[PDB]
């Protein structure tokens, strides 16, 4: 007789065979997996054969870098303040005027 009678006897798990982009994603996975366990596997290894003798932990050289880059986002994405409704009568004018110092025919308030 013939072999065309498995069911449920196995479900596609026995031979790669049975499906070609499952067997290359089964490849692909394993692999990538390994990568992750090596690099940490070996990350510990180094890391606590040396411990923290050939990896250097303390680059300040540029204290005044981390004061500034550390400012300059948040100097940049604050810009002050945009809540308008969190700001007292001047704290909304000064944001308006600062914007309408340099160049200004009317301004953009409309009510107040």
């Amino acid at each position: 007789h013939m072999l065309g009678l498995g069911a449920s006897d196995f479900e596609f798990g026995v031979d790669p065979s049975a499906d070609p982009e499952l067997a290359l994603a089964l490849r692909v996975s394993m692999e990538e997996q390994r990568q992750r366990q090596e690099e940490e596997a070996r990350r510990a290894a180094a890391a606590s054969a040396a411990e923290a003798g050939i990896a250097t932990t303390g680059t300040e050289d540029s204290d005044d870098a981390l004061l500034k880059m550390t400012i300059s986002q948040q100097e940049f994405g604050r810009t002050g303040l945009p809540d308008l409704s969190s700001m007292t009568e001047e704290e909304q004018i000064a944001y308006a005027m600062q914007m309408s110092l340099q160049g200004a025919e009317f301004g953009q308030a409309e009510s107040a």
